[PDB]
Formats: C-alpha cells, sequence, structure tokens
C-alpha cells in the first residue's frame, strides 16, 4: 500500500514486529545530522504517532553528505533515499534532509497491523527517487479566504503524497488577502474583511510548517489582469474603462505602476525565500486598454500599432527585469510566452491551456525554456466519477521533441482554482484526485497499471482519512 | 433573506428589536397544543437559539385544529402557516403543528443582526403553504455507510430548507446496513462490518428525530435487481448465473421468496410508521434469468415466451400486493410502470430517467397514477460551475397533459446516489444545490429571478454554515 510507488520495492516474506514503547527513531553515529536538527527531529515524532496512533526496535536514519537542515529546499534539491527494513535496526539513508522526510513517509507506509492488531513490517529494501522535482499543488486564497489551519493541512496531505511545492495563488481581482508591510493600503482596502486576511506572521507560520515537510512556498502575484483588489488600496494603478467595466488591468504606461512594482516586489523577495516568484501573466484582457485615450496615445509612442500583445510584452518585460535585479527566478502563464515577450533564459513558463498542450510543450521547450505541466490536472473542474484515472493516465512526455527538450520539462501542478472552493469543500475535492498527479509525477513512467493503482489508492485514501485529512472516496467501499 | 420564499410576504419599513434573555416562543391560551407537546416545545427550544446563537417580546404559536402533536407526518398534512410580526407580540397561527414548524424557520430568517449587533426585525405579515407535498432528499447507505450523526445533520439542514421527505435508500447490492430482527443473517453477513450497521434504535432515532422536524422517513427495500447484498445472509433468495457474473437478481419463481419477502416487508410495517414503502423495481438485468435453466422453465410454464418483462412484472405484482394486504402504499421506479405491470390504484410512480422525462410524466398520469420527479435533479452527477441554476430552472409541470394529470404530480426528489459519496464529503455536495430544489417545490411557480435567488440563496447558505451545516459556496465570496 504505497502511494507513490518507489522506484524499486523488494520485500521478502520474513515478518518483523514493532512495539510503540520500546521503537525509537534516531539518528546514526555517522549522519552529519543531530539532535540540533529540529526538522528531523520534528519528522521523527511526528512519524512516530502515524505509525502508531523478529524485532524491528529501531530506525536509524544516516544524512550522508551536509544535512541542509536549516535550509529551505529548492529546485535541485536532492530527494533520494534507500530503505533498509531488518532486525533489530532498521536504516534511511539519504544525502540529504530533503530524502529522509521521503523515506519518513514510505517507511510509515510499510508499517500495518495484522488481524490481532500486532504492528508489523516485512524486511525489504528500497531505493527510491522522484521522476520530476517540481510537483506541486495550486491553492487559490483570494477567490475564498482560507484560515491557516487547512493551509496547513494541506500541507500535511502534500508530505503524505510527497508533492513538493505549495503555488500560493494568493491575491487575485476579488480579494487581496496578503498584508503588506510596505503598503498597508493594500490588505486594508482590498481584502474581504480584516479577518480575512494573512498577517506577516500568518505567512511565515506557512512558509516555515511547509519547510519541515520539504515543501516549498512559490507564491503568485499575478499582473498585469487579474488585480482588480489591488486598487482598492493602490490608487492610479489600474486602468479606467471608458465604458465594460469600471476599471481593468494594470496601468503599463504610468512610472508609478513600475515604482510601486519595485518596491512591492522588493518585499516579496525578503518574504518568500523560494527562488522564484510566480508573475503571472494569464487572460489579460485589451478593451479596457483599447479605450483608454492616454493609453492609445502611449501605443503610438513608440508603434505598438494596434497590437495589444506588444504593450502586454512591454509591461510583462520590466516586471521580469524587476525580479532579475533582486536575484530571483521568474515563472510565467504560457500567454507570456504565447504573445512574444522576450524572456531572459532560465524563465519557467506554465502550460495551463488544454487546447493541444503537447504542442505548447514543444514550442516552449524548442525555445529552450524550462516547462511546468498544469493543463490536464485543473482539479477544480469536478466532474462525475472516477476522475482520478483521467489524471494518473496523463503521461506528461508525450509531446514532439528531442532528449534536450524532454530534459526542460521539470515538472507539473494539481491546481485547485477557489470560484467554487473554500474551507467547506477543499479537502474532498483535493484528496485523493491530487494523488494520482502525485504519483505520476512522482513514480516511474510505466507504473501505469489501474487495477494497481485503484488497489493501493483506497488504501492510501483510507490512511489520509486516519491521519485527519477527509479524502473522498475513489468508489463504493469502506476503511478499517 | 428568505429560503424557500414564501407565498406572500408584505412588509413595513418599521424596525422592531428582541431582546435574547426577554424573548420567549410561547403556546397561545387559545392554541390546541401546550406543554405537554413535545414537538412544540422542542422545536421553541432549538429556534431560540438559531435567532440569537419598538419591542417584540414575544412570538406566540396558536394551533387551531386537532395539532397531530404525537402523530407522524404524511402526504396530505397540513404544512399552511401565517405569520404576524407587530409589537409587543408576534403571532404564528397554524392548522396544525406541521405548519407551525415551517413558520418557526421562517421567522429565524427574519431576525437579523445590524450593524451594530442589534437583533433586529421588520413589521410584517407572511402567508404561506407548499406548493408540492412530497419535497424529498435521497440518500445512500449502502454505497457507503453513513453515521447516524451526518443523517441526522441532513435532517436538520432539511429542515432549514423545508424539505419533508428522507428517501433512506437502505440497502443496495455493496452492503446491507438494516439490521432486521426477524432475519439478522442479513445485516451480519451482508453489511461492510458490524460497526457499518443501523440497529433498531438507530432506526428510531431517525425516525424521531424526523419527525421532530415534520419530516416523513420513506424507506427503500429495492428488489428484484440491486439486491447482491442480500444474498450472503438469505440463501436461495439470488438467481445463480450461469457464466457474466457470480449471481443477479432476486429468483422471482421459487415460494420460499415470496415467503421471505412476506415476512421481511411484515417487520417494515411495523418498523417504518410512513404510510409508503419504496420498492424500487429499477435496472433488473435479464441476462442471469436468461442464462438459468430452471427459470426457462418457468417462463414456458405459464407462456412468458423470451419476454422477461412479463417476469419482473409478475415478480412486482407479488411484492405490490404483499404491501397491499399489511396496509401500506407503495412507490415504485418508473421501470415497473414500463415493463408494463398491473398497478393498483394509488401506486406512486417516481420518474427518474433523464430521457424524455416530461413524456414519461404524461403517460403516468394520463394512466391516472400519481408521479414524484428526480431525473433532472441527480445531484451525485457533479459538474463545473454554478449547476444550481439548472435545478432551480426546472419547471416541473412543463409536460403535455390536462389539469386533472398536472394534479396527479405530487412532488420531487433530489437524489445523492452514494457510489461517490460518503461522510467526507456528502454536506457540501449536498447542500446548497438541494435547496434550489427545495425552493422549486416550496415556492411558487413563478419564482424565478436569478438574480433575486442567488442574493437570497448566497445568504441562506451563510445561515446554513453559521448553524453547523458545511453548505459549499455558489461563487467567490464571504460569509459574516
Ligand atoms: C510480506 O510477508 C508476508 C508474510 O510472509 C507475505 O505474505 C505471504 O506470502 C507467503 C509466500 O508468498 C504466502 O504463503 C502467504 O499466503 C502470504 N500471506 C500470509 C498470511 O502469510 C507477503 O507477501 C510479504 N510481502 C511481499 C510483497 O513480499
Ligand atoms: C425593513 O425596514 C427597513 C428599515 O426601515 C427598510 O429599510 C429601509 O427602507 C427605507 C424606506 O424604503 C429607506 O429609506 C432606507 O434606506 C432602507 N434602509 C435603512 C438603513 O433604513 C427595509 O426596506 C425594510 N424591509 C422591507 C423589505 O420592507
Amino acid at each position: 500500500a504505497l502511494w507513490p510507488l518507489p522506484l524499486s520495492v523488494k520485500m521478502t516474506p520474513n515478518l518483523l514486529h514493532l512495539a510503540p514503547e520500546n521503537f525509537y527513531i534516531s539518528h546514526s553515529p555517522n549522519s552529519t545530522a543531530g539532535p540540533s536538527c529540529t526538522l528531523l527531529e520534528e519528522a521523527f515524532r511526528r512519524y512516530h504517532g502515524y505509525i502508531f496512533g523478529t524485532q524491528v526496535q529501531q530506525l536509524l536514519v544516516s544524512i550522508t553528505l551536509q544535512s541542509e537542515c536549516d535550509a529551505f529546499p529548492n529546485i535541485s534539491s536532492d530527494e533520494s533515499y534507500t530503505l533498509l527494513v531488518k532486525e533489530p535496526v532498521a536504516v534511511l539513508k539519504a544525502n540529504r534532509v530533503w530524502g529522509a522526510l521521503r523515506g519518513l513517509e514510505t517507511f510509515s507506509q510499510l508499517v500495518y497491523q495484522d488481524s490481532y492488531g500486532t504492528f508489523t513490517i516485512n524486511e525489504s529494501t528500497i531505493i527510491d527517487s522522484p521522476r520530476f522535482s517540481h510537483r506541486g499543488i495550486l491553492i487559490d486564497t483570494s477567490r475564498h479566504y482560507l484560515p491557516v489551519k487547512i493551509i496547513l493541512k494541506t500541507l500535511d496531505a502534500m508530505a503524505f503524497n510527497k508533492f513538493n511545492v505549495l503555488h500560493w495563488h494568493i491575491v487575485d481581482d476579488q480579494s487581496f488577502p496578503y498584508q503588506s508591510i510596505t503598503f498597508p493600503e493594500l490588505s486594508n482596502k482590498g481584502s474581504y474583511s480584516l479577518s480575512h486576511v494573512y498577517t506577516p506572521n500568518d505567512v511565515r507560520m506557512v512558509i516555515e510548517y511547509a519547510r519541515l515537510r520539504g515543501i516549498r512556498v512559490l507564491p503568485e502575484f499575478d499582473t498585469p489582469g487579474h488585480t482588480l483588489s489591488w486598487g482598492k488600496g493602490q490608487k492610479d494603478l489600474l486602468t479606467p474603462c471608458y465604458s465594460l467595466d469600471s476599471f481593468g488591468p494594470i496601468n503599463p504606461t504610468l512610472n508609478t505602476t513600475y515604482s510601486f512594482l519595485t518596491t512591492f516586489f522588493k518585499e516579496i523577495s525578503e518574504v518568500f525565500p523560494d527562488q522564484f516568484i510566480h508573475l503571472g501573466g494569464d487572460e489579460v484582457e485589451f478593451k479596457c486598454w483599447e479605450s483608454n485615450p492616454k493609453i492609445q496615445d502611449f501605443m503610438r509612442q513608440k508603434g505598438f500599432g494596434t497590437d495589444f500583445k506588444k504593450l502586454e510584452s512591454f509591461y510583462i518585460q520590466k516586471v521580469l527585469d524587476i525580479i532579475a535585479t533582486i536575484n530571483k527566478g521568474s515563472i510565467v502563464w504560457q500567454e507570456v510566452f504565447d504573445d512574444k515577450a522576450k524572456l531572459a533564459p532560465g524563465t519557467i513558463v506554465e502550460v495551463w491551456k488544454d487546447s493541444a498542450y503537447p504542442e505548447e510543450l514543444s514550442r516552449v521547450t524548442a525555445s529552450g525554456f524550462p516547462v511546468i505541466l498544469s493543463a490536464p490536472w485543473y482539479l477544480d473542474l469536478i466532474s462525475y466519477g472516477q476522475d482520478w484515472r483521467k489524471y494518473y493516465k496523463v503521461e506528461p512526455l508525450d509531446f514532439g521533441g528531442t532528449q534536450k527538450q524532454k530534459q526542460l520539462f521539470i515538472g507539473g501542478e494539481a491546481c485547485l482554482w477557489g470560484e467554487y472552493v473554500d474551507a467547506t469543500n477543499l479537502t474532498p475535492r483535493l484528496w485523493p484526485r491530487a494523488s494520482a498527479v502525485g504519483e505520476r509525477l512522482w513514480s516511474s513512467k510505466d507504473v501505469r497499471d489501474m487495477d494497481d493503482a485503484y488497489d493501493r489508492l483506497t488504501r492510501h485514501r483510507c490512511r489520509m482519512v486516519e491521519r485527519g485529512i477527509a479524502a473522498q472516496p475513489l468508489y463504493a467501499g469502506y476503511c478499517n
């Protein structure tokens, strides 16, 4: 009942038993980590509870290289590990902390109770490492505010599924819950109310909680579209519409815009330790820009004609430059690439449009850019039945391209947009549907037996329920 | 923020205030009900909590006719009431208890807190009575066992939406959680486990809890199909398949079948006080019957040829006769009617097939039978977006027929089949999507303004959340 299925699993018929008040998880004497390592100490204690909640007396954990205990995970973090389950001492070995965390999760999935309640595990050897290194979940806290607690629960569920990126789509048109220190009015005027805000301390908590599970927090502050809530607190930022709404996208012709974005993104570069900031750039509407006289003036000032993609490109290029100047990487939705903006090498493009997405993957990778797939994994788009199967069956590298292009595919994200989701329904909708995406991104390409996937996923789902994650059923049945 | 919208609402701009520890709900001195009426006393206390959780000091409740306090509700129960909100004493008047319960719900939807927290209500007069008298929710506890607590919560939510029938699809192929006293082996061998069973006392609790909210409990013990779990404990009941599964539908050629069903339904007639028992009769597969030699013998014994609809009809007619002999009414899925079984007058046909359902309504009503619609309200069939709108827009009497035929349309049910539903996801999936069906069945035919429906339903949904029902959002937004 392993989920995701490890790279290599070799088991024996030899059963070993565990005694809850006589079973410890500890540092091997040769490890680079010790009691000082908060990350490993907290993991040891919480996995003790998950496991229990002929005798293997100890699970020794050996970190081989500089542990990276006090650091934040990044895209190249080594998550590989081996697990040797034997008597009297099992051994978890990993290059870094990140692999040990993954291995602790797998160890807990190997321990089970027999018919008489006896804690049991098979003698075994597991070798494991992920297929892709970007394995994300997108949450949307603008369409509905999500309390900190449900973000923490999602992070727990992500750890159980070996996801490593929380893509936090923190703000959007409807509300601005991010409390900015340098610009207090963004949240004061843009949030749904004062109890629908994320304080600097709420943000630190999510980041720390994520780090302890080897999860990166990738902030998205989408512009120039999806910014209506930004205009409540930052005057003169948004374009006024001469007529179909009242305000449109960010005004890209004003110097106050870029001065605001410089100061703002500098704050973001300090608050969020991850190397990458998602700049968005999706679904920019041009009707407002088209109907605005000052923008029309600006359009002819540098020969953009009637092609508003060039104005969008001009805006996005200035924002990409601001991110580069503060020494961070940028991630962008495909539109930015499709509308012919000039991107610096290293800029990650996220492919989300469901029409001809394999051909989009080819174009992006052929142009040299690293790529992330979300298109077929829009979990907000619910449907009747076992839709986990369609997410599972996706083979992400079935697009046209050389091996060099396929090496630019770094991973994917399962997206849960928030128009119809809040705390009342987020968890059942997210899990175990995202578990299908988690295996596809962790496990080998050839792991696709549907009967076996169903067998392991129902049991994994029951395990998520036992641990406090209200994951919905796959089909008729029961747990325990 | 009324939901469902009452028949007639007339309000004044005059505001009156309420004092929580100086506001009582009591029996008018001329009422037929008094302190002895448990049903009204418990409602008074729980609505006090819902309301609060120039001065109107009292809400007096007057029952005009024999109250029916100690009785179970039935199809012809009078749920009409008037509500006069004035100072110092408001008055709720109803023919029976059933109308007073509806009126208490409406009264609580009229009380609100202003910006400074002051409990306020407008002076007003409301006259109300339902458009249809059968207003049901179908729950399925076979595909997944639902704990008693979530059935009780659903009943609370139903009361808030003025639904009056719990259609309890208690058993099916996958499990038999109904503990039968006369046949203990049905649950002992057919349930998912011994903790996935409904004891006689669990059943009484649900019935009583329902009664206190004016809700009828309609049991469904579906036969001859949907009976695989029945065969674990009752040997020789199901037809053995000569080959695609192992067992098929109930064997209709054996006398032990009918002797079993007589004893069984007699137990059901005593356990469930409602006048009606749903016999099911949907999706009977003939391949097993066709492949069975003894059934082939039986088929020629009374000239049924190769038409297995006649054997199904023969079976169903014997079951309808058993129900008639114990003095109960029968409800049946449309297939029983479509396959030309002879139904006694009064037999209710439930139309569930989504293809040409208006024409099905015509055929059933033209033949003289009372009809219930579920076809367009299959809430298990989820989809992206505001699907509450499609359920709301259904106008049930848009079928071909005379006024006499339209008088045979007694109501409808919103169905939540259980293949993909259990305690982790039932509530968010059910509410407020079923609220759309509740208004369509309670309110006037001409109540269909979508903007107004959206305005009242978001607020109603926030009210359900405040009262402990985790109803999912309609669209982006927030509560409070
Ligand atoms: C883990 O060990 C158990 C116990 O030996 C294995 O289970 C049995 O396998 C043996 C030999 O294949 C069979 O004779 C038994 O019928 C199996 N069950 C029982 C009750 O002992 C199990 O296969 C092992 N796990 C793996 C994948 O190797
Ligand atoms: C309930 O009473 C309130 C208060 O009088 C009504 O609200 C106001 O209506 C008056 C006159 O139409 C307006 O001058 C106010 O602007 C309204 N609000 C306030 C703050 O007083 C409300 O309309 C009444 N409800 C109904 C449907 O009759």
